[PDB]
């Protein structure tokens, strides 16, 4: 019986590594069995370069540091494959959709080639989308600008009707928030694992 | 006036550097400013991880590996340009080419995926593909069996008439296949640069 693969995504400052956490938290606590992942994985050898990178200690060319996201993703893939079919369910904070709204929101960078490098990883069961207006994060890729275009791919990702994607009212206190996710979860967990791991884009 | 962008492939053993060194020595006492580039480039942050797994090192997920060569190839997009537009005529020694050859040649890695990493690289000006039997380059992804499905892939690429590819025949003696080569490229170097520099499989 296969863990389910849940995701959140939402721009910064919408709740989503307090919700991941708190989601993880809840469900171990109901007695399944469930783990935290979050991308950039920052500890392995491709993750520590993306931190700094987003630390602002290093330049790396914009497909470069693109396409070291994606691998950083698919290095994990054989763990994330691995705890699913042990029946663990997966919570991660950020996935491919940050990774293409992140590089997405850059000048010339066409979705399109944005997404290829992700086509074929373990395909989100559920992708929780923490919704807030902008003004309401930012009093919580960092500015008002660079955030507002990542919040338009992230709109232009969520019209792919493959994905079981869930809007989340992110304005709402930790607590309450936490609950509507909670239940999404329990959900999902219950009955979209009913069918194989599925193919992101593919 | 532009410097050429020529790239030279072919298997393991088929006298790819060997010719690339021999060509940017004779261009250059021909007056041309031309320089030698290679991928992998080992000495950037993203090389180092990539000789160490060519070097068995490291185990590097079949996918996140993929990336990385091609992450690298895309750091050094900026100095291609730039080196370009100063008249300097680039000799590379491999490129996208034997990225997706290599692993292509995998089980499970479609053409299709493979290809777009380097969707939008600098286009070859010219590409030198040094044909010679599997069975010559031995005696001179190393392994047989490896070369040979490398070599398929290659020969599924040169159906891709976008490009200006050449075949050489690399079982000559270094001398005859180096003025092959060299009379080649001093014609991409006068005439394929009239044009500005393309973008690769876009
Ligand atoms: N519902 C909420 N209401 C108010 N503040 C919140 C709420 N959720 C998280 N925060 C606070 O906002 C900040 C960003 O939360 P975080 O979970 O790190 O967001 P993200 O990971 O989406 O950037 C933290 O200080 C956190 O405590
Ligand atoms: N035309 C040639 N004939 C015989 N040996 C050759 C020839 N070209 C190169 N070699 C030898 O074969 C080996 C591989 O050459 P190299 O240029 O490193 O190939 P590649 O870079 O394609 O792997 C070297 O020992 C080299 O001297
Ligand atoms: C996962 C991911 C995140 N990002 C970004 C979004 C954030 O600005 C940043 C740090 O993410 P975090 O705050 O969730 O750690 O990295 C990309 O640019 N590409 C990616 O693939
Ligand atoms: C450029 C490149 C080379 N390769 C391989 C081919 C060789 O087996 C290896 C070392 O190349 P080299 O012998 O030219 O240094 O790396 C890839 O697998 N992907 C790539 O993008
Ligand atoms: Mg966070
Ligand atoms: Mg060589
Ligand atoms: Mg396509």
């Amino acid at each position: 019986r296969r863990g389910a693969l849940i995701v959140l995504e939402g721009v910064d400052g919408a709740g989503k590594s307090t919700q991941s956490r708190k989601l993880v938290e809840a469900l171990c606590a109901a007695g399944h069995r469930a783990e935290l992942l979050r991308f950039p994985e920052r500890s392995t050898e491709i993750g520590k370069l993306l931190s700094s990178y987003l630390q602002k200690k290093s330049d790396v060319e914009d497909h470069s540091v693109h396409l070291l996201f994606s691998a950083n993703r698919w290095e994990q893939v054989p763990l994330i494959k691995e705890k699913l079919s042990q029946g663990v369910t997966l919570v991660v904070d950020r996935y491919a959709f940050s990774g293409v709204a992140f590089t997405g929101a850059k000048e010339n960078f066409s979705l399109d080639w944005c997404k290829q490098p992700d086509v074929g990883l373990p395909k989100p069961d559920l992708v929780l989308f923490l919704q807030l207006q902008l003004a309401d994060a930012a009093k919580r890729y960092e500015n008002g600008a660079f955030q507002e275009r990542a919040l338009r791919c992230f709109h232009q990702l969520m019209k792919d009707t493959t994905l079981n994607w869930k809007m989340v009212d992110a304005s709402k206190s930790i607590e309450a928030v936490h609950e509507d996710i909670r239940v999404l979860s329990e959900d999902a967990i219950a009955t979209a694992t009913e069918k194989p791991l599925g193919e992101l884009w593919k």
